[PDB]
């Protein structure tokens, strides 16, 4: 357990473009290509991203090297973001991982909006960050992968991920 794999799983792993909720072009775990509608231009994009002339279709490798990418991103991302930065800067590494997870899903200014939730878990607050995200729009919305991310900032292991 690492984080792509904790990604690949609350995501998702697609090696072929698709349509995000958004109807935007987006390829591997959550990767967006283009808000263009058109097609050509978001297999333009991923040719440039994967560097490979790939014709819409990708392998798993290319999706992780993808992954890291924004990994990277996201965690240039929280540096210079003022709600994040300090959150981040105190927790352990598999809570990172949570972290990061949601920025994938929602975005960073998304996540930047929890506020309080965000504070308790600076403060090691474990239980009640876990008792306030679940009161959240998130986890009524996408509840299963909610409460994983959810297990694993109460806990600081990757426990909810070892069956699924």
């Amino acid at each position: 357990m690492n984080i792509f794999e904790m990604l690949r799983i609350d995501e998702g792993l697609r090696l072929k473009i698709y349509k995000d909720t958004e109807g935007y072009y987006t390829i591997g775990i959550g990767h967006l290509l283009t808000k263009s509608p058109s097609l050509n231009a978001a297999k333009s994009e991923l040719d440039k991203a994967i560097g490979r002339n790939t014709n819409g279709v990708i392998t798993k490798d290319e999706a992780e090297k993808l992954f890291n990418q924004d990994v990277d991103a996201a965690v240039r991302g929280i540096l210079r973001n003022a709600k994040l930065k300090p959150v981040y800067d105190s927790l352990d590494a598999v809570r990172r991982a949570a972290l990061i997870n949601m920025i994938f899903q929602m975005g960073e200014t998304g996540v930047a909006g929890f506020t309080n939730s965000l504070r308790m878990l600076q403060q090691k607050r474990w239980d009640e960050a876990a008792v306030n995200l679940a009161k959240s729009r998130w986890y009524n919305q996408t509840p299963n992968r909610a409460k994983r991310v959810i297990t694993t900032f109460r806990t600081g292991t990757w426990d909810a991920y070892k069956n699924l």
